[PDB]
C-alpha cells in the first residue's frame, strides 16, 4: 500500500497518497479513509489557517471519526449551500467541535431550479464574502461523487430527470468534487446545465487552493475518481487499495 | 421588583415578566436580563421542542449566560437570515451547546438591497422549510431594537440612510422586533420599505408563537418597548425595573 502510494503520486503529480486496505463494505470503508485524512489534517492544519468543505458522506466520515487531535484554531468554511445529504455546514460544525476551531456558513442553498436565481445569490455581498473565504483557504476537503451520488438534485426538484441523463450523455459529466463542480472522464470542465443549478465554489477556485483533499472509497467509482484527477485540482488523494489499483491500471493503459 | 412584574403583567397580558434590578451599564444590564431569560428557558424549554431564534446583542447575552442548566434535546431555529451585528445562527449554535440540542440554520442572507431578491430568496424550498421550523416553534426569543440599532442595514449598504430617516419620519417606525420585523409606536404593522431588505418571520408567524420571550434593558428605549408590546405578540417580557417603571408610566398616561 506504500508502494502504491509512491506509484500514485509520480503518476497523478500528487502531494499525496492516503492508501487504506480494502473493508468489507462501502461504510467501513469510508471510515478507514476518513481516518487517514482525519490524521493528515490534525498534523498540517496550523492554527488561523482555513479549510473550504464540500458536502456529502466521504467529507461527514471525517468530521466523524473518533481519532484524537490537538486543538487548534482553525476555520472551516462551507464551500456549497445548505440542503432542507449531509450538509457542508454540518460538517463545518462537527469539525469545528473536533479540531477546536469555528465555522462560517455559506448562507445560501446548495440547489436552486434556475441559473439566474443562482446568479442572484452569487452576487451578493454576504454569499461573495464567505465564497471569497473558501477560495482563499489552505485546505480544501471534498469528496468525488458519481453522477448517482447527484441524484438528489433530481429527486428534490431543482433538475429534471432527462436533465440529469442529458447532463451525463450529451456533456459527458461523469462526476462531482464537494457536490459543487462536475467534470468529463478526460478531466476537462463540461459546460453543464447541472452547475447552473447550484452554489458554491468552482473548479478553478479548486485549481489555487494550496491543499485539496479529495476522498472516495468505491472501486466501481473509479472512471469518477480518475475524472476527478485529470482535472489537476487535488493534492492529496485518499482512498483504498483497489481504487489505487483501477486508477494505476486506466492510467497505464 | 416582583410587586412590578405582576402590574406588568396585569397591564400587558403577558404570561410571565421577568423584571432585573437596574444596573450601571447597558453591558451589565443585558447580561442580567439574561440571566433571568436563561433560567426561564432552563425550566421551560422541554426535550423536542425549538425555539426561534433573533438576532443582536440582547439575544446573545442569553446563549452567553455562563449559569448551570440542564441539558435536553431542544432545537434552535433562526429567524433571521445571516450576516458576513451577532447572527442569529451563531447564537443558535451557543444556545445549542448550552442546552445540549441542536440547531437549524436559515440558509440566506438577513438583508437583501430589493424586495424582488427578497420574494426570491422567501421562495425557495430550502429557506421556507425553516421558516416553517421557526413558525411552528414553541418560543421565540428576540431582541426589542430602536432605528438606531438596526443601522447597520444602511452601513452594510442594503438601504440608503434617506430611506432609514424616511422609514421612521414618514412611515412611523419605531422599533424592530428580532431584527426582522418592525412596528409603529402605536402597535400596528407599518407597510415600510424597511421589511423588502430584510429575510425572516413577520409579525404575524411571532402573533401565533406560543411562547415569544422579548428581550430589552435599556430605558431610553422605552418607546420602542411600548411600541412593541402594543403590537400584542410578546407573551414574556424581560427587562429592568427602570423599563418596567417607564412602561407603567406611559401606560397610565
Amino acid at each position: 500500500s506504500v508502494q502504491l502510494e509512491q506509484k500514485l503520486v509520480e503518476k497523478f503529480n500528487l502531494k499525496r497518497a492516503l492508501i487504506s486496505l480494502d473493508q468489507p463494505n462501502t461504510n467501513e470503508q469510508r471510515k478507514q479513509v476518513a481516518a487517514l485524512v482525519s490524521s493528515y489534517l490534525n498534523n498540517n492544519l496550523q492554527e488561523g489557517m482555513a479549510v473550504a468543505v464540500g458536502q456529502g458522506q466521504n467529507v461527514a466520515a471525517v468530521a466523524d471519526h473518533a481519532g484524537i487531535v490537538t486543538q487548534r484554531n482553525a476555520r472551516f468554511v462551507s464551500a456549497i449551500g445548505g440542503t432542507h445529504i449531509i450538509n457542508a455546514d454540518h460538517i463545518c460544525r462537527r469539525l469545528a467541535k473536533k479540531y477546536g476551531g469555528s465555522s462560517e456558513t455559506l448562507y445560501a442553498p446548495a440547489y436552486v431550479n434556475d441559473p439566474s436565481l443562482r446568479s442572484a445569490f452569487m452576487e451578493h455581498a454576504t454569499i461573495k464574502e464567505t465564497l471569497s473565504q473558501a477560495r482563499k483557504a489552505e485546505f480544501a476537503l471534498v469528496g468525488i461523487g458519481d453522477m448517482d451520488e447527484n441524484s438528489h438534485m433530481v429527486k428534490l426538484g431543482f433538475f429534471t430527470p432527462k436533465e440529469f441523463v442529458e447532463a451525463r450523455l450529451n456533456d459527458g459529466i461523469v462526476g462531482d468534487i464537494g457536490g459543487f463542480d462536475f467534470f468529463k472522464l478526460d478531466g476537462t470542465d463540461a459546460d453543464t446545465l447541472m452547475r447552473g443549478r447550484v452554489i458554491g465554489l468552482e473548479m478553478e477556485d479548486l485549481r489555487q487552493i494550496p491543499n485539496v483533499v479529495a476522498m472516495a472509497s468505491e472501486s466501481r467509482k473509479a472512471l469518477s475518481i480518475m475524472g476527478a484527477l485529470r482535472t489537476g485540482v487535488i493534492d492529496v488523494l485518499a482512498t483504498s487499495v483497489s481504487c489505487a489499483m483501477a486508477l494505476l491500471n486506466l492510467a497505464e493503459n
